[PDB]
């Protein structure tokens, strides 16, 4: 059957990512903002779930928040989380909140033109920087390494600019979103190459046969068709201080 | 519940739409090919059901196609459907097939710069084709009208070609990669102008809470992850006859 969200209590998982989840410490707790954040605000008021936010434990891979919630864990989880068909055997997922796809992400000066030259093998492969548990991971193993775990391994994006940073690694993959949002914001020495690859879709994970599956639902396809989530990509990323 | 499709019959919904299904008549019976065939069949070969394609009958619309397939006449319906918080109240989507959004069709010459030109009111509102039981009819309503019926109402996408060159109407709507397509093979004195709008996507119609979800849904992204989508949308969208 179905069943309305009204009432009920919700275990929201989110995982950091600027600008979706931002997490800030304030004197001593934590506050969370972000376009995530405003998108369940406008669920919540819509909908009249009370919403319990939980912030994934640092180093979390979203193929771990999945698992997690997969566990029970969290009801749902809401992020920048790529529909992929070994997480849709495993959770479902709603209507897609926004389309997707990938970047390579580089030291600017590094003299790579794009997905060319990692497939050729212009770069040694343990200096290729893949998040472990990430829907990159997934193309990097499908696309690039036949399968094998030949990457430089990478537990967070913090770890990722770093190692960008310290020349340990000389390129990386991201989703296009927040890509141009860190390259445009926050690491001005690090750029964007190639042409975008991995075309997907971003959804709110659920628990397979969900009681309220349909709900969520009609609910985010009414915040698309109204032009709500237009507008909160608006305000989270379309910004740029990088001179 | 879950189930697996395979030995499984499955009628399955299409309805004409070039080039998603192609509709020929030969000597008398009808053929039918396009994206949405090959489709099936990549589906089929990887699902193991049985295919048992119905077109729908001329005129039909797209939210007739939906309330058929509601009313069980269909157990699947794909096609260039999109994705609607009204249509999800009666039926279940599966994952995207294809992102979407719309265009402002036209004949070449038209002095139309955008959207802003029919919500101006530069257009007469009986100049404005819109083909009724469409995601088209849903835009104008929300967005040009204030909800008043007072287009120029069409039964198909032949009426609406037929009514542009006859200067009946002025403008229509329509799905951006049929209107490439048309307009870049068919009909070469049309044009299309403007902003894309209602960013939207296609999914394949099943029942509420079907039993089959989870295995149509992980193989549909099992095409896009291994670049099969993406084949299929340049073998039956790559063309341009006109000059
Ligand atoms: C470029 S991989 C970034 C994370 C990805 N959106 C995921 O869900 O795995
Ligand atoms: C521009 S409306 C074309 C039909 C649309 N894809 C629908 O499902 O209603
Ligand atoms: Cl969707
Ligand atoms: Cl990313
Ligand atoms: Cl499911
Ligand atoms: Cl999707
Ligand atoms: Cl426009
Ligand atoms: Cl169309
Ligand atoms: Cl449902």
């Amino acid at each position: 059957g179905s069943a309305r969200l009204k009432g009920i209590t919700l275990r929201i998982g989110v995982i950091e990512s600027v600008p979706f989840t931002i997490v800030a410490n304030v004197i001593n707790t934590t506050k969370l903002t972000g376009y995530v954040l405003d998108l369940i605000e406008y669920l919540r008021d819509k909908m009249g779930f009370v919403a319990d936010v939980q912030l994934a434990p640092p180093n979390t891979s979203y193929t771990g928040l999945v698992l997690a919630l997969a566990n029970g864990d969290y009801d749902i989880a809401i992020g920048d989380i790529t529909v992929t068909s070994a997480r849709r055997e495993i959770v479902a997922f709603s209507n897609s909140i926004s389309d997707n796809s990938m970047r390579i992400l580089m030291r600017k000066g590094t003299l790579i033109d794009g997905m060319d030259d990692l497939k050729n093998g212009k770069i040694p492969y343990n200096r290729i920087g893949i998040r472990i548990g990430t829907a990159g991971e997934d193309y990097y193993l499908r696309e690039i390494s036949g399968g094998s775990r030949n990457f430089y391994p990478l537990k967070s994006r913090q770890e990722m600019y770093d190692s960008l940073l310290a020349g340990i690694i000389d390129v990386s993959f991201m989703d296009i979103g927040t890509a141009e949002y860190v390259t445009n914001n926050i690491y001005c020495n690090l750029t964007l190459v190639g042409e975008d690859f991995d075309k997907s879709t971003f959804g709110i994970v659920t628990p397979k046969e969900w009681l309220y599956a349909k709900d969520l639902d009609v609910n985010i396809l009414s915040l698309r068709e109204t032009g709500i989530l237009d507008n909160l990509k608006k305000k989270w990323f379309q910004t740029k201080a990088c001179p």
